[PDB]
């Protein structure tokens, strides 16, 4: 069905779907990423950061309007505002609760680093809640980690082993 298949036997994390414009860029797998981009420059580099995230959580309560925003709150000053704010954590951090505030005046990308728990747990009886920064048009998105985190004054490196 086309997919665009590089080199190497190894599969471009970027495609200019054509079935209608579009721009779904997967990694070598067949797993969906709920969203879209039509029209707009989504090349490897692009995705291969917006690939590092865990795109929606669980959608099931929203609730709590307390623990604020944590570090800035910067504006989406160009005509991307998702693709403008996507470097603009992730040259960063701690960007862990993130999203585009697509109300209908202004927009502005929200930030908040840490919090203090986002779970109340063979202990498989367990899954996470991390939805409780507020109840309006925004719909956040998460980091996904993996790579050099930091939360409440301790860094983590990768160091493997």
């Amino acid at each position: 069905a086309g997919l665009q298949c590089d080199q190497n036997g190894q599969y471009r994390a970027s495609q200019k779907d054509r079935g209608s414009g579009k721009a779904f860029c997967v990694d070598g797998e067949g797993r969906r990423l709920p969203w879209w981009e039509t029209e707009a420059p989504l090349e490897d580099s692009q995705c291969l950061m917006m690939q590092k995230f865990e795109k929606v959580p669980e959608s099931k309560v929203i609730f709590d309007a307390n623990a604020p925003v944590a570090v800035r709150s910067k504006v989406p000053d160009s005509e991307f505002p998702v693709m403008q704010c996507l470097t603009d954590c992730t040259e960063d951090e701690a960007c862990s609760f993130f999203t585009v505030s697509t109300t209908e005046p202004e927009i502005s990308c929200d930030f908040y680093a840490w919090t203090s728990d986002n779970v109340a747990c063979g202990s498989l009886r367990c899954q996470v809640k991390v939805r409780s920064h507020g109840q309006d048009s925004p719909a956040v998105y998460l980091k996904k980690g993996q790579g050099s985190t930091t939360t409440l004054q301790k860094r983590f490196e990768p160091t493997g082993f």
